[PDB]
């Protein structure tokens, strides 16, 4: 139905404000199922369709849940028995809805879950989830599609992640915060997301030490009640702008920007030539007349964030020689280069590496989006293609980037969405 | 809005009618094309979505295309003054369009078509079909996503191809069979779908010698006119119903099945246990009481064809063992495995390798197809599947087959396709 | 303790001679155990170690094997009673001489052969090898490192190879020769060292049809008799000496050459900017004065051989611009590039594929081989590299090349053998 | 020369003591290059090959080094000034030696080191070392296989690093503790031996901030000074003994064993069914009756240490089941699995992933080990093969173990190391 009409040749100026994380949010709203009395209330909540699929599916778990887009703030009521039971209706759309099964067990004892089937990019399996699970005591049935977890007695254990997976980590913690006794999770994921939810179950009366560093610790709690909480911001769309003005030439500034949660993409942008400086007001990126090109890797936090991957393709893309990314954390994320190939973009992928030769000028032509972050790429190429990009599949930018034409118009970019 | 609901526990019996080959008809579509006089007919067209949608793209180039789909036969009548141009239009839906190029060049010296973009399976850029073009004597340019080709004189040249890409052989076959002198390509696609080209080209005026050769060489012509022909039968719809018999204790007659089309999957089959017969009327599958493990790797023909990757995996995710299947051809077409974890299957992927442990009792669950022969793979593995089965995403399945679900009916199968 | 010293900057003019194929040599010496009476001699047997530790392996099955250095020729008797084991000592040395396994069970019914163990390039196990063993009727037991394998009886049967490996072609079509009725091997290797042991079985007395196509078959004879053979020249020494003269600006005739065996490396080679011509000496290659970069990708026969992979990372080394190779055939074929870092060679490494960037000089320096062809290439190397290189592990290159530097002296080039 | 010969079938029962570290003592051998004044001594240093090496390797740069094997201590004095130069006799030997430029560049502005070449098991190259001596303002030149490096005035800077690359970090810290003014290092190694090179530069009067974290800081100091320092165990004996004990049914205590130092490879053995206990003494292993299959990935620390692979490999290969492997971190370290198919072991290899089937029993062969880890692994499927195994190239051996034999020996088991 809509597409993005992008004209290139325009250097982007100006501030941009950043919304809270679409990675946080989630699972802090799962987290809201723990509290057994009180309101929970969320600001900063981003206006994006997951956090409508999430609300959702806690809505089927028998709890209240307001959005008040306006103020950018949820409110949860979860003071009733809970169901626990999430349909692959749901599970089907967004697969991040399992995370409520920590909490469910943690609650009921109990949690049946829609088991996730294929995703475009090439996602995990959640066996490291239910390892978890086992570990404290859950019993895992698997019947019709769903995942089955009983647990009469969750109770404290030490747990070796295979993979610092982020979302077994959440899921994991979740049902910890009120297993008897302690849990020890070695080789947890350490993502500034899981330190944000560790920060709200802390509030909630909830023990968990060591977040963001390579062990957790949990210390089993009785009782979680409901508290007020601001959602951090989200680092993700922070870093897709301080790529767009590192190659346009620009000079942003990214708003409370906080530049410990972009130690890898700053660096590596700083390596292609851009500067960039922490300013009270937040991170300053003025992008430099001769694109270097760099090499990039991705990996587990404090690694380079595969979520950043699509978007710094872009810039290397147009940088001036060829530029290497290897993609460690998902095996089928390239296919935005596979589309780029018809915005003349001279690219070789074999396996988890792509090879991009920028000695070539973008040309604007009719690209479909294939996920979230490819979205915001071929829409970054646009910024830096010759003549008229139209970028299409604009459900999955809606996933994760509230506004995004709008942000980039006032950057002074010459971006448009419209009907077809 | 329709699914395929299976129940599981009944063994296949009976003959049964394979459709025209998908994988011939198209090229062979676009070859109508070199007819400067004449009408064509072709005989034994399946009724696929992908048949309808070459008839568009070749009457967008000021072509009649009539499609008797009661006589399976379609008539074409080229003889007018050709358009050049394919848009993305179709070539998003279809990227199998872009064989019209080798004929446009070769009538007009002039073709205009869209640059494909990304395919969920993963697969490789249209590199090789340039790299031919350009031998022949064609210029390339790229603008708003389109190639386009213009060759004065097409002038015949050694190509070699650094892989046997099926796609790429048929493009510049089609284009050598008018150049001046002779072509040569080197290290060309040997699947019998080039065969039946070379063979229908031959009729209608061309040189083309060492079809289904490691070398083919052609020797160019003046004027090409217009022929009868029968297509091929599918030795893929034909090598599912095998796989289908070998997995359900069945006993099937293949109705005319050309056994020399699946070697790797008859032999294959045998090591799993079946017994495989070559008789007067077909191919008899009769399939074991105990399933037994193997291992199998896709390669170009003569090698195992990634065509019969999927269904082969829902029978060894069925056999009494670990069996491990390596995917050598395209990137990503493990997708169908994802979703089978719905269904219990016990499969563990890293890269293009995937482990199946067999020891598992699949399970009924509601399963989305993510590509046509995931599609397929789905309803076999419904076959053995304990409870109800319900695949959707039937849009995929019918690029590809025709009357699934009633020709598995015929043989004792329960497989209702209905509304949602 | 040897090295080659190499200054560069030299063009190679003029006359090349080839020696007879050491990967024919190798399984046509234990082909030569089938000849129950009489003397059967080779002639174009090259002088390289493998041949002596070959014809080491077959005097300890007690049969006479007589090695005329001086008119390269290789005498053997076997037609005394043969022992039938092969030890360690001798297969850790030199895996090709498992290939006397299939000889031994067609005289003998039985053969006691030391499993081989790691090879640095990262081979391939012996499984396809036993899987032919089995299919004609032979038990196979392991035992202390060895493979037993007795058959009273070997019968024909259809075997499908999952790979078209060369070696177990080689050691089932020596069984199959002499079992009772009809053998059909699927997926065989298409080599031509595959034809040339296929040429002097028949001459033999055996039935071996259809080698070098997709399908071989085979109908068993009783008796085979002794004969004369020339081995047929190596395309792999021609080929090495192919990139020299295209690398250095040169014009070197390739004597008596068979194009027909070098396809895919004349293709690439004229790709990159060379001229060659079939002439009626051999074949012509003249080097560019601007090497073009080309990508490469090892394939089995008839692509791209992996035998002449490390040889043409020389050139691509040396293009001006970047290259990629990707090898599918073996695991870790690039220690070579490894080496060539301490030669200012630009390159990056992940998994199978390698990419060359040809904008730098090489320099020279002190480099070990690390295997047989990448001793080669470090020389070709040398010859392009400004400075002096010393090449060492020189045992590596003289398993596959006699007088490599006296050759390349004769045709100009700055090449000295010399102690240390 | 030499072998080790192992027997099977006997369970390990007793105390082992452990040495110091190889990989903590080689690079703060290198750090005591940086006291200018005074005599280093280091208390237990291991007996061990590459000690020997290294010692060498920092006398030719003008330096007195006295190893003292009866009391396990190196005394070093560095006082006077130091050559820079580090030749290809010894980085071709053991490419540890290169971390000797970090020192120098900090002591002289000038360091001229051998470029390494190909390693068995598929290194990096060393880019990240020269980024980050570029970084802190160091040039870089190579010539003749030399890497020489100047710098008048080292300075801080913000270092990131593409891969956590324990020989960059080691190498970088070694200059940065006397760089003027602030280094901070992003994606450091966390590595325990990381740890224990800052513990000593710190003694010595270097101020080096968050070793074990994600983020290393670093202020530039004027001078250090020598001290005392005991070598942190070796983490990787210790894990060797862990398995050895976990898979012959043993009750083996580790004396002092540090258990935050193996918390992976603890998880690891107790999901295959071991019991592992911290007491005062050590940590105790007692090997279950029936061992249990399990997964490993190789990651960076906190992941699964790639140095415990090879030994891992062992007890995944007779768990009662299909086990798999996957190396992250280094390309090509399955070559002691292929090695181990001599030994009856069923295992498939495909580029980074190798699939283990235990359900078979081992057997005795002759293997030749293939590196250091290789070699232990060989003998602990010695400890549980049937019949006779014969470990060879136990140069590798002792590369990483002291005494291997005998600890061995002490504990019960049937292993004899003797001439050939
Ligand atoms: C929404 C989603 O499924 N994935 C998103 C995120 O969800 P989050 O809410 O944090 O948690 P989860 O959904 O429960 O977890 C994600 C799913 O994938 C597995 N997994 C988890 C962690 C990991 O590192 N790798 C990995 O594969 C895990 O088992 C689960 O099934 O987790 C990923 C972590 O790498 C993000 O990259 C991804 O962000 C998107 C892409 C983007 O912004 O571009
Ligand atoms: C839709 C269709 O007909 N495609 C099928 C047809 O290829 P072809 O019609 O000749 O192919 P193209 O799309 O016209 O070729 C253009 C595109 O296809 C890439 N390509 C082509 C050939 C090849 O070997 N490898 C390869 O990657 C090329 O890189 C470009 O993107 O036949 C092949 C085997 O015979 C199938 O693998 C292929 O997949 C169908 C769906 C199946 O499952 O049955
Ligand atoms: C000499 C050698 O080791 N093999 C060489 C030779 O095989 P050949 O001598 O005829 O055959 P075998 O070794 O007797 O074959 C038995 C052994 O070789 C493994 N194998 C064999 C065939 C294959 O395709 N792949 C493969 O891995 C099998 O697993 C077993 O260990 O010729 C082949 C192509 O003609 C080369 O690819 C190969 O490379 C050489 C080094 C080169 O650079 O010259
Ligand atoms: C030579 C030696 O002693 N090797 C050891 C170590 O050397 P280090 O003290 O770091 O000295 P360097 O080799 O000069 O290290 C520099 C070079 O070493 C590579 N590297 C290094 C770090 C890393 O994380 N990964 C990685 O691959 C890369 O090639 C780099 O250029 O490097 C590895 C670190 O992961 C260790 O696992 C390895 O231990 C052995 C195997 C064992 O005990 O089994």
């Amino acid at each position: 139905m809509e597409e993005i009409i992008v004209r290139g040749g325009n250097q982007l100026n100006g501030t941009v404000r950043i919304e809270g994380a679409k990675n946080a949010v989630l699972p802090i709203l799962a987290a809201s199922l723990l509290a057994e009395e009180g309101i929970t209330t969320l600001d900063n909540v981003p206006i994006l369709s997951d956090v409508f699929t999430m609300n959702q599916v806690i809505r089927h778990l028998n709890v209240d849940v307001d959005f008040d887009e306006q103020k950018n703030q949820v409110t949860i009521d979860a003071s009733r028995q809970l169901e626990i039971e999430a349909p692959y209706e749901y599970v089907s759309q967004m697969r991040a809805s399992i995370v409520v099964m920590g909490p469910l067990l943690a609650r009921n004892g109990h949690a049946k879950v829609a088991m996730p089937g294929g995703c475009a990019i090439g996602k995990r399996p959640i066996d490291l989830h239910l390892k978890g699970f086992q570990a404290l005591g859950a019993k895992i049935i698997q019947k019709n599609g769903y995942i089955e977890a009983i647990a009469d007695e969750l109770i404290g254990n030490t747990i070796y992640l295979d993979f610092p997976s982020v979302g077994a980590t959440q899921n994991i913690m979740m049902a910890a915060v009120k297993a008897k006794g302690t849990t020890i999770i070695e080789n947890v994921a350490r993502e500034p997301e899981i330190v944000d939810l560790a920060n709200i179950l802390n509030k909630m009366g909830a023990q968990v030490y060591g977040a963001g560093t390579e062990t957790m610790r949990i210390e089993g709690v009785d009782h979680l009640h409901a508290v007020n909480h601001s959602i951090v911001q989200d680092r993700i769309e922070a870093g897709t702008f301080m790529v767009a003005a590192a190659m346009t030439q620009g000079n942003v500034l990214i708003a409370d920007a906080i530049s410990e949660h972009n130690r890898p993409l700053i660096s590596k942008l700083i390596e292609m030539g851009a500067e960039i400086i922490e300013e009270e007001g937040g991170v300053r990126v003025i992008g430099p007349k001769h694109i270097l090109p760099t090499d990039v890797k991705t990996m587990p936090h404090p690694g380079f964030p595969t979520d950043m991957q699509a978007q710094m393709t872009a810039i290397q893309l147009v940088a001036e020689g060829t530029s290497v990314v290897t993609e460690t954390v998902f095996e089928n994320r390239f296919q935005h280069l596979e589309e780029m190939r018809r915005m003349n973009a001279h690219v070789k992928i074999d396996g988890n590496v792509a090879i991009m030769d920028g000695n070539h000028e973008l040309q604007g032509a009719e690209v479909y989006a294939t996920d979230l972050r490819a979205a915001a790429a071929l829409v970054l190429a646009g910024l830096k293609a010759n003549g008229i990009t139209r970028v299409r599949n604009l459900n999955y930018l809606d996933r994760g980037y509230y506004n995004f034409h709008i942000k980039l118009q006032q950057l002074g970019a010459d971006v448009e969405r419209v009907d077809m």
